């Protein structure tokens, strides 16, 4: 019967003075007489009065307006609004109305003053496998080589990037990619709109994909070593790019002097008691030493040990900060396996030491933008601030797997409607405040999942609705690397095949695509800062807008046949009109017209 | 369609050789031909394939079985059930079925191994505000003396056991009950069914509920000092009686020497810069020291100060540690405004502090209960396990009032069915592992709320229906102490009546009641140890039923008029009969025949 609408942004909060004004919106027959802003000042529930507003902010619709005291408390500001009738009361959440109250976690949040990196909203990230993205023209002969590969038990093998890639050795086939290549690159990246480049392990390691660290303070000569990664850093600095490592501290590798399980220079941990690391590590009475999820070529490293705590982020000296200071000046930290890390063999006290991690980092580097590797539900660590951001599996890509692809993090098949897919879009970022939304980073697929084109297998049309899709839903984009291009492939190792460089290869109209989706982004302070409302979500259809100030962004999803859905008049679509940007969609009276497997995005003019 | 049972208890899991089996019954006629047994190790995701067993363990019901790996992980084992078809999945939780993947923190969870208070679940509690309860016989003369109240701007005023309660200095008036009085009592209590006691401030301090602390390490000499302190201790231990404490470390009272606002020793904090404990206390640029809500008496502990936090908790001889070791061996803490406590004049750092004063009271004491004050929301505090429990205002007592009594937490006025009352209660503890659930403090009204008598207000009828309830629902049952011979009263002052020891005062139908139910939570593990499944919630019924191994305990709920409810067949209830033990319900055929207003239960046969 009754209807409401807010956002965590303007037009429907505004600081002035100390002061965080709250408008809430309402219509309907049997509006409350009063109404409770219930708010929160250091984890105290507040009962805040609101008044009804004189003028109607749009037709038929009613305003009330609170505040809460800035001056005090935490700066995450959390909030729902409790409507009062004589003999009853119904909460408005971000998950619409609750007959009895919502979880304090997820309520609407908006943090103030925000202490998090701001700058990340307005990226677009491009994640870089290094051995497989593009070889230096001035490459590499002593880097083109063969070694002993001891957790593998043979040598290295080469391959030439048109070799087709296989299940044998997958850890151990080098294409030769460098970091030099990615600098010989970043007129490409520029052009498809990248303001920001994520990279997967780049210190000395002796696999390909290098999680298997060996050396923290130097980088592996088979990426060109300290020079080129310098190099790197110095051309995306010059082109305004933002640069993340990814920062594997959960585990070392065997081959690390720490544990030095082949014994290259006496034995750390795995073959001598009296090693200076010896408690970096956990030995089971059994015999086996703790490793990630049974790899012996991942030693678990022990927080438990105060040297390693300093070692790894509490010292001025310490890992996570020497790559943050000059002369790297890195952006920040991709935490693998961030989940796990922590004492005795296993995750005891990991909030504590993740917490301690991105601490560190800030202290080094103000506005480090540090985000952990969750293929699981992150709100735990998010809600606890621990980090500042997830790879969003669980709130984005998982969703648009199932919905889409008909496929879930396991290769399960699912069936789920476009009502499913947006109740578990917005229960997940419920639990996060608008800031946390729209720096999570968000991606289709990984070097760690199926390419997202082979997983659409027979569907492979709709691969453009998620392109559209992941500009425009609340989080930062990252692409990763080639899907641009229309590179496909199964899990790994099959999804790190080399970059398609020759134009014979590449999917152009998906490029393009992307390149547009890049610009309306930068274009639309919506896309960027906008909170979001679902507006419809029925079947194959999923409607929403982004909401910033006076403007709105509008997209319309339909993954099915042709047709058209009515939009019920919104006071969040009240705009003087709406220019199509992309897709051929189209809007005329409150009906959408929609064409069969198609995604369009309006801006309101 | 289809049809899932399952309980974190037996006979659904049980502990062999370092694993967890775990079964699921289904019943349907398009049952899943695989079910995938959703688990987790130090946070990363499992999936686990389940086996179909050849038994069925009731009629028209399938098992399914699995098995977590207990040697790794943490204690907490969280799962739920991915239901798996050729086309699409479904999951069942301890919300029934979702069509998307539920929260990490809202699946079945089991404490393996508990490192918890286990006595807890065993425990009927009794709360006493000791100024109120009982004034000893060898009684005080100079503890009914005057003094003057600084914070309060006069002398403290006495009153004799029959003077009616006023709003006129309720903080200042003492009616001089003490902690004789308490031990003199205890055949009372024994006789209640009580097992334990939790008391309101006892420490040196002005006030009459002395949250002011003054002296943390003396017993107020009005309660009978330190001496008296003693004999309680040694009664209750005597008698097999736990004993409960109140600490309130979020703040001290500003008469106390580390703050010293009246200048009672040359001033701490408030009027000295080189005060020894200047930076215990955090002060604002405009003169106004930070407090507990805006009142000066009870100035706000800065927790930065390392110093502070060794008094507190982190010395041997800290505070928390002080009374949990002999002589005094307190059985744990109740811990006042637990959710501000922290730094720098707020919550900052909260969980990590809450976690230290836990963890300390455990050093001391590993059996040591530490429960929170939750009027809010406690979830993410128990979800980090940072204490045993809370007062589970939230999960317990607010659905009540509503449910019941038609009212909130802020006497705003409620209006919810059945359905409503059971989706938040089960929709709380969906956040929490069983062992959690079983120590939840259940109370339905303490002396910072109305009494829940008067709450009822003409629906007073109602009142055993909430009793039977406090004694069944998975928690620990506190009393507030004359609730069970029927003390009301409105919200502080008036909630804290003297207690009626004349028996022409007392309503002994209501006393034997709460007799009665502390024998049946005695007598039967279920209403101890169960898992607890809502069979049926529409209208003004509530049906659930506690289950443990073989036994059952089916209770039966109905504020209205009298009615028929038809209770579908259920594996969980196929039992060879049900003896009925309290209450004029009748079960038969299915048929459950509830008169007006009143609670029935039944036990297994
Ligand atoms: C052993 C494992 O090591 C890396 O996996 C890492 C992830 O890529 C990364 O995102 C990080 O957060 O944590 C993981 C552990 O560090 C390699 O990239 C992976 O290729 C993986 N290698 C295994 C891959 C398997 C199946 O994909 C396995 O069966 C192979 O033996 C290994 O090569
Ligand atoms: C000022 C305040 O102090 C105590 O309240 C405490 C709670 O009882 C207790 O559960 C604890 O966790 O935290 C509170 C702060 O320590 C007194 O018991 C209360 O009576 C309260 N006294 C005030 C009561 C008010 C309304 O009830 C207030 O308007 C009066 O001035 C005060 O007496």
């Amino acid at each position: 019967m009754l209807k409401a609408w807010h956002l965590p942004v303007a037009p429907f909060i505004k600081e002035q003075q100390e002061r965080l004004m709250i408008t809430l919106w309402l219509s309907g027959d049997d509006l409350p007489p009063r109404v409770t802003l219930r708010a929160e000042e250091d984890n105290e529930e507040l009962s805040l009065p609101m008044h009804r507003l004189r003028q109607a902010p749009h037709p038929g619709v009613v305003a009330w307006r609170g505040e809460i005291n800035l001056v005090n408390g935490q700066p995450r500001r959390r909030y729902s609004f409790k409507l009062l009738w004589a003999d009853r009361q119904l909460w408005f959440t971000p998950q619409e109305f609750n007959r009895f109250p919502p979880a304090r976690l997820e309520q609407f949040a908006v943090d103030l003053p925000d202490s998090g990196p701001q700058w990340v909203a307005d990226q677009v990230f491009y994640q870089i496998f290094p051995d497989r993205f593009a070889r230096s023209q001035s490459r590499e002969a002593e880097q083109d080589a063969t070694y002993y590969h001891h957790a593998a038990g043979h040598d290295i093998v080469r391959k030439a990037w048109d070799e087709p890639l296989t299940a044998e050795a997958g850890g151990s086939t080098f294409y030769g990619g460098d970091l030099d290549g990615i600098s010989e690159k970043l007129p490409y990246l520029k052009q498809l709109g990248v303001t920001a480049l994520y990279l997967n392990p780049v210190f000395v390691a002796p696999s390909v994909h290098k999680y298997d660290t060996e050396d923290y303070r130097r980088v592996d000569p088979q990426f060109g070593g300290d020079a080129a990664l310098l190099r790197l850093r110095h051309n995306t600095q010059k082109e305004g790019m933002r640069l993340i490592l990814d920062g594997v501290f959960n585990h070392s590798g065997d081959s690390h002097a720490w544990f030095d399980r082949h014994q290259r220079g006496s034995g750390g941990a795995c073959h001598n008691a009296d090693s200076p690391w010896r408690d970096w590590y956990n030995f089971s009475p059994e015999g086996v030493a703790h490793d990630w999820l049974g790899y012996a070529s991942l030693p678990k490293l022990d927080y438990r040990s105060s040297t390693l705590i300093d070692e790894i982020y509490g010292g001025e000296d310490s890992v996570v900060r020497h790559w943050l200071k000059a002369p790297w000046s890195m952006d920040g930290w991709r935490l693998a396996v961030v989940h796990m890390l922590g004492e005795g063999g296993g995750a005891r006290n990991n909030l504590r030491h993740i917490a301690g991690i991105t601490q560190a980092a800030k202290l080094e580097r103000p506005d480090a933008f540090v985000f952990g590797e969750h293929f699981g539900d992150a709100r735990q660590w998010l809600q606890a601030d621990v980090e500042d951001s997830a790879m969003n599996y669980r709130g984005f890509t998982f969703p648009l797997w199932g919905f889409l692809a008909n496929t879930d993090i396991s290769y399960d098949p699912q069936k789920i409607d476009a009502q499913t897919c947006m109740a578990w879009m917005d229960n997940y970022r419920a639990g996060l405040s608008h800031q946390q939304q729209l720096r999570m980073f968000n991606q289709l697929d990984s070097h760690d999942t199926a390419r997202f084109k082979s997983l659409l297998g027979k569907d492979v049309a709709r691969l453009p609705l998620a392109v559209v899709w992941l500009f425009s839903w609340p989080g930062v984009p990252c692409i990763y690397y080639g899907d641009e291009v229309g590179v496909d492939g199964n899990n790994d190792p099959f999804c790190r095949k080399p970059f398609p460089w020759d134009p014979a290869l590449q999917d152009g109209d998906l490029l393009d695509l992307y390149k547009r989706m890049s610009k309306l982004r930068k274009a639309h302070q919506a896309l960027r800062y906008g909170g979001c409302q679902v507006i419809y979500a029925e079947d194959n259809v999923v409607v929403f807008v982004r909401v910033y100030k006076q403007q709105r962004v509008l997209v319309a999803i339909n993954r099915g046949e042709a047709c058209e859905v009515v939009i019920e008049d919104s006071p969040l679509l009240d705009v003087n009109g709406w220019q199509l940007k992309e897709g051929a969609g189209a809007l005329h009276d409150g009906v959408l017209t929609l064409p069969a497997i198609s995604a369009s995005v309006w801006f309101s003019r």
